[PDB]
């Protein structure tokens, strides 16, 4: 991969890997997700990142609030994808994180991402608004003007998510992640929660649907030793409205909804 | 990747990605074992299997693996470029087997090395059987005809029996089940889940004190997408071996059994 001539985004190319397609041999949105993690991680390396001098002086890290995901085309086994990724700053409510996803042989957009994160303490679990110190020492990596992947005034990406009324009319209890679901940092990966929100959509969707647009808020973490529940309704294409909160005690962790073109 | 001048094995490069790799920012096993399976998925497309031969596709017969054996001397650091070398050998009519070599891109140094054996069964009946003498002939062609192992040592830990873990187990992970994300193209558990799930019940300090050498895996029966799994696992034993058992939650079939070899940081 690399920065653009400006240096003010970053581009990679991908090879869709046997294991990472599913059933219609093409990519899971789990895989595509991972390489949309994976080029954000490649972008901040390459810029000397993801945290600022000021970030690891007072304990600051950036958390996912929200990612919106819409596919046009999932990438087949053995195509080659280009993900291309850049930064925005959202004043003090946090920074925001786009991709365009490109069929490299055509050079047609087959999907676009845009992701929301927070300012948190890494010990105390408070979330915070930026500082001008931190927004000055990442604005000379973003574009000045702004660069939307979802430009469109009342698009899908910035929609309010209503939580989930029981009795839920699917479900997939007793979801614990495993060795493989955590990150370097040992906190639970964020495709994860993906992962286990689409375990509660009924086999028989998948099997004749593709998923076109997903939109998860994370508002609180799972952590190792904790079990999920994943709850789905149908609010219709179909719609789905979607909630992930702990086994015991209830507690929410995620909310989203997906929407599904019939094949 | 690519077939080699002689057109007998196999080669391609992989970097690796920020989500594969643990707490030591190394790859995990399941990412070498990821690996291992997707350069093995290239060798066979490289040479017309796009992984049965004509006779099998008429047969309705498909390769399964029935052991996995896997040896690494250093993990490849997150970005670090790993060289992953394959090729298959015919067994005579037992099975096949498929061999691979790590290295370190930059110094050229074997890091890793694995072998398995896999079987033929038939898709529908799930009855394992010999390979005909029609099969072998297809896919010898595609095999070096001298003897090539990743271990060739008359006293190697890839060819050991391995017995059955006795209740009680010193440590178990109960209840685990599969998502979407564990399944392959056609709907059945991945073989690298299965290794994550016989990890699973080593405590986190073995873990973080230690790195895993050697792990040898038996495939007895299949996990199915709706199926339970409990994983045992008793100490054997710097060194510190285990002896591992899974198994269904409910009736307590054997899905799998093995051994893992871990040494010191
Ligand atoms: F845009 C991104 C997305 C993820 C990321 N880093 C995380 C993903 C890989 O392991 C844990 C850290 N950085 C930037
Ligand atoms: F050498 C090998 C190893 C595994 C494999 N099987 C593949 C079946 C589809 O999902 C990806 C793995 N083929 C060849």
């Amino acid at each position: 991969g690399s920065l653009t001539e400006d240096g003010l985004s970053y581009k990679e190319k991908f090879v869709v890997r046997s294991y990472e397609v599913g059933s219609n041999k093409t990519a899971t949105v789990e895989t595509i997700a991972n390489l949309l993690q994976e080029v954000g991680c490649n972008h901040a390396q390459s810029v000397g990142f993801a945290t600022t001098t000021t970030m690891r002086k007072l304990h600051l890290i950036w958390v996912t609030a929200r990612m919106h995901i819409e596919i046009y085309k999932y990438p087949a086994w053995g195509d080659v994808v280009e993900i291309e990724t850049w930064c925005q700053s959202e004043g003090r409510i946090g920074t925001r994180r786009d991709w365009i996803l490109k069929d490299s042989v055509t050079g047609e957009v087959t999907g676009r991402a845009t992701s929301k994160w927070v300012m948190m303490n890494q010990d105390t679990r408070r979330l915070q608004k930026v500082s001008d110190d931190v927004r000055d020492e990442y604005l000379v990596f973003c574009p000045q003007e702004p660069r939307l992947a979802f430009p469109e005034e009342n698009n899908r990406s910035l929609k309010k998510i209503p939580k989930l009324e029981d009795p839920a009319q699917y479900s997939m209890i007793g979801l614990k992640p495993r060795r493989a679901d955590l990150d370097m940092n040992q906190h639970v990966n964020n495709v994860t929660y993906i992962g286990w929100v689409l375990e509660s959509i009924p086999q028989e969707i998948v099997d004749t649907h593709e998923l076109q647009v997903i939109t998860l808020d994370y508002r609180r973490e799972c952590q190792q030793d904790d079990v999920v529940d994943s709850l789905t309704t149908t609010t219709s294409d179909s719609q789905f409205l979607h909630l992930l909160r702990l086994s015991g005690d209830g507690q929410e962790i995620n909310r989203g909804t997906t929407l599904w073109r019939k094949k």
